[PDB]
């Protein structure tokens, strides 16, 4: 029953997966497919079923409920909140929930604004008048913010670029596994280096919590925490900033509307999340029992991917779904997930995106793409919507 090989779909599917998902949705909610790595997974498509499944407790995130074995490098890192169910998820999330409320994140606005102002200064100083938004803004800003929060020294941040690149588009399945092993070894060394140093960063606080009471946070969960907060704190926000400006720049009429009325900025970032959000499919879910989806039963322990990208093109929920419309009703989009695993970072992601978008539009007079929208290259990863590069001009 694998009705679709995702590996045999080419850059056409990478750049525009939506017709493929829409044809699946017309048949039903759940479809067995083959990942590019040859693994069999289920896709859940359509807004209503995707939203329901994201929050449905019958779909676990704990790999003890998955029949697909974890690799050695993955098993070193899986004791994290996103790959946990209650009660473990509940305890782990409580440890950092307070750090990421909208009120605490707003205390970061001065620093974020200062980072954005600096990065945009560097861009506008270009010897030509052109730049890659990927290298000039979308990559440096989130990695800088999350590194300062988790106390990652500046010389160490370069390796995160390489590791993330190996996670998104590895040369072979081994290079991603190798990147995970190096990242885990580094994080374990970083964790130990905070001991006794009285750091005020979030990682140092977590290390102390674990050292004080292994029943509140084990050493395995401490490494899982650092990992999850750094990876999820990074590559999704990079692509929100890139995908979001690609959306504005590829729709010059909406770029003009927003530039003419910055009070639309908040809705525009929400439509940015709706229209081309960085998460194409949610992270792995495993039914704890066979689950019947309108006649399609998924066996217990199979892998289930909720295709957020298709949910956001469901016309019943988002009329004229293929139109990027910054004044559209975006209520209930799933770009941050839904349920107990809803993104803990959403206020910080939104803060970074809003400041970055505003700064580009207020300070780059005639901002425009440097290539045509169809010339842009997208990474083939079915989990992520990401641009290889974003050439711009002003
Ligand atoms: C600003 C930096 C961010 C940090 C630190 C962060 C952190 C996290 C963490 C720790 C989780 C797991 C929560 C749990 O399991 O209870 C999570 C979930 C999630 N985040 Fe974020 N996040 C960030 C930004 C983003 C962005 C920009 C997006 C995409 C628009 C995003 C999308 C998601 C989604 C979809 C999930 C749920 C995955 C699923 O249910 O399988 N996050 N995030
Ligand atoms: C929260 C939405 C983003 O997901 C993540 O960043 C989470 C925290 C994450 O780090 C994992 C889900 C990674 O996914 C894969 O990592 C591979 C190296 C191993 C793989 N295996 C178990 C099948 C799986 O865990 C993440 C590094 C994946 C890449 C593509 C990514 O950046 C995804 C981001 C969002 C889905």
């Amino acid at each position: 029953p694998p009705v679709l090989d995702l590996g045999a779909l080419g850059q056409d599917f990478a750049a525009d997966p939506y017709p493929t998902y829409a044809r699946l949705r017309a048949e039903g909610p759940a479809h067995r497919v083959r990942t590019p790595e040859g693994d069999e997974v289920w896709l859940v498509v359509g807004y209503d079923r995707a939203r329901a499944v994201l929050a449905d407790p019958r779909f676990s995130k704990d790999w003890r409920n998955s029949t697909t074995p974890l690799t050695e490098a993955e098993a070193a890192l899986n004791h994290n909140m996103l790959e946990s169910d209650p009660p473990r998820h509940t305890r782990l999330r409580k440890l950092v929930a307070r750090e990421f409320t909208m009120r605490r994140v707003e205390l970061l606005r001065p620093r974020v604004q200062e980072i954005v102002d600096g990065l945009v200064d560097a861009m506008l100083a270009a010897p030509d008048g052109r730049a890659d938004l990927m290298e000039s803004l979308a990559w440096p800003l989130p990695i800088t913010v999350i590194s300062e929060l988790l106390g990652v020294p500046e010389p160490d941040r370069a390796a995160f670029r390489v590791w993330t690149d190996a996670f998104v588009f590895p040369d072979d399945p081994a290079q991603a596994q190798t990147a995970m092993a190096e990242m885990s070894g580094y994080l374990s060394r970083l964790i130990d280096s905070k001991r006794g140093q009285d750091g005020e960063d979030l990682l140092s606080a977590l290390v102390r919590t674990s050292d004080e009471d292994g029943s509140r946070l084990t050493s395995e969960e401490l490494l899982g925490m650092a990992f999850i907060l750094l990876v999820a704190g990074h590559e999704t926000t990079v692509n929100l900033i890139a995908n979001g400006m690609y959306a504005l720049l590829s729709h010059p009429d909406q770029l003009a509307a927003l530039r003419a009325d910055m009070t639309l900025l908040d809705g525009a970032v929400e439509e940015m999340l709706r229209y081309e959000g960085p998460v194409e499919s949610a992270t792995y879910r495993f039914p704890v029992e066979p689950v019947d989806l309108d006649g399609t039963v998924i066996p217990a322990g199979d892998t289930v991917l909720v295709v957020l990208a298709d949910a956001h093109r469901t016309p019943e929920r988002f009329p004229d779904p293929h139109r990027f419309d910054i004044r559209r009703d975006t209520a209930g989009h799933l770009a941050f997930g839904h349920g107990i695993h809803f993104c803990i970072g959403a206020p910080l992601a939104r803060l970074e995106a809003r400041i970055a978008v505003r700064a580009l539009l207020e300070r780059c007079p005639d901002l425009a793409l440097d290539v045509s929208p169809g010339e842009l290259v997208w990474y083939p990863n079915p989990m992520i919507r990401g641009l290889k590069a974003l050439p711009i001009r002003w």
